[PDB]
């Protein structure tokens, strides 16, 4: 009757040091509230994080909490699997202040027509550029200018692999840097209705000029020697670690692994901005993911979670989170806490994810995105950009391409909706 310990399966995509930390905050959490046991388990990455919670909400298995990566918001929403995170608070009693959160990730995760969240804030990031401050002193650079624009980024690759390294330049994420980012960063939009906020009717709009342009420089430096595909997600953060690659532009929540594991002095950048770009840059969208809670529990579980979620919104683990991990603090607390302790006076780069989220107010089409059946359309972009370097496909082609394809599963989750 209330003698047995509620457990709460919360499945995650954070790996290495991100997962490292994930378990301590659980068992902080579980040592202060022992009726409750939040058990995280690493699903993989959050695409199969994401397959492996749907799949399970259709045999009734789905855990309490699931993290989901920005992209997958929309598809999430409207599901029939999640009960809404503001529900959750109401319906356990728990009061919860929205309010905390800094505007841009509140906004990117709340309801269009009641202002709630549907998901929780968690691990929110920007990309910024890693490189290597030894590597460029033995390549006659210096160690504390990185790149401000690509034209100066493909430059600089250059001569780092000329001066022996093995890599100039790699990217995780390609989709979220090279054209979710890179679109917002230079003031463009990556799909209509202000980048899907404003309607499922929106179409993608990321086959300009300007991206072509920008995956064909890439792709220059990839037959020269100057940049290397090395996969689709984060196995470039393991190949600036180890040495191999001088300089990638990577989420800033690859900093726990970085510091953990990288043996020479890096520093960190802004993500290069196009130099012909007026106006550039604008502002970063956010990536990581955020917290959803599975329909279909007892209120036992949804009372845990509710304390968990709460649990992870105060100001010191907050500020924790951000300052361990280089995602961005997700609370106004939480960056005035970690302003105020020092730490960006000790550390200066830390703040740069923040800054470039906030580096000037959003145009309409900056705020961030939404997209139905986005998971499926990073996978298309994906290929598609693969197919450049491998040469199959031009610039102009592979993005027409992706497009063409990337609205059919737009059309697809249009109707489905509707
Ligand atoms: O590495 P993360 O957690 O910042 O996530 C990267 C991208 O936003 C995922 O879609
Ligand atoms: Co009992
Ligand atoms: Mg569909």
């Amino acid at each position: 009757g209330s003698h047995m310990v509620t457990t709460i399966p919360f499945w995650h995509s954070m790996e290495g040091e991100l997962g490292k930390e994930v378990d301590s905050l659980a068992q902080r959490f579980n040592a202060e509230n022992p009726d409750y046991k939040i058990v995280p388990t690493y699903k993989g990455n959050y695409e199969q994080n994401l397959s492996a919670g749907i799949a399970a909400f259709r045999t009734g298995n789905a855990p309490a909490i699931l993290q989901v990566y920005e992209v997958g918001t929309a598809t999430m929403m409207a599901s029939k699997a999640i009960k809404p995170v503001y529900d959750v608070f109401k319906e356990a009693g728990i009061q919860f202040d929205e309010s905390q959160f800094v505007p841009t990730v509140s906004g990117y995760y709340s309801d269009s027509k009641t202002g709630h969240l549907l998901s929780q804030p968690f691990n929110s990031s920007t990309p910024v550029l890693y490189y290597n401050k030894d590597a460029f002193k033995k390549a006659g650079l210096d160690p504390e200018q990185p790149p401000k624009t690509w034209q100066d980024l493909a430059d600089y690759a250059a001569k780092l692999k000329a001066s022996g390294m093995k890599c100039g330049y790699a990217s995780g994420w390609q989709g979220w840097i090279q054209l979710e980012n890179f679109s917002a960063w230079n003031g463009l939009p990556f799909a209509s209705k202000n980048n899907g906020f404003d309607g499922t009717d929106a179409v993608l709009e990321f086959n300009k000029p300007e991206q072509v342009k920008h995956i064909a420089m890439l792709e220059e430096m990839n037959k020269k020697g100057d940049f290397s595909y090395v996969g689709r997600k984060d196995e470039s953060t393991e190949k600036f670690y180890n040495g191999d690659c001088a300089m990638t532009t990577a989420s800033s929540g690859s900093l726990a692994n970085i510091r953990e594991y990288a043996k020479f002095n890096y520093g960190v950048g802004m993500m290069p901005y196009d130099a012909d770009a007026k106006d550039a840059p604008q502002n970063a969208i956010i990536g990581g993911a955020s917290l959803w809670v599975m329909q279909g529990k007892d209120k036992e579980t949804y009372t845990g979670v509710a304390k968990f979620l709460d649990f992870l919104a105060k100001p010191e683990n907050a500020a924790e989170w951000h300052q361990k991990t280089g995602y961005l603090p997700i609370t106004k607390a939480a960056y005035d806490l970690t302003r105020e302790q020092g730490f960006y006076e000790k550390n200066p780069g830390a703040d740069t994810a923040t800054r470039q989220m906030l580096n000037k107010p959003p145009l309409p089409f900056t705020k961030g995105l939404r997209l139905g059946n986005m998971p499926q359309i990073r996978v298309i972009v994906d290929e598609e950009l693969e197919s450049v370097w491998t040469g199959k496909k031009t610039p102009q082609q592979a993005l027409d391409t992706a497009v063409e394809r990337g609205n059919q599963l737009l059309r697809r989750f249009e109707k489905s909706t509707k």
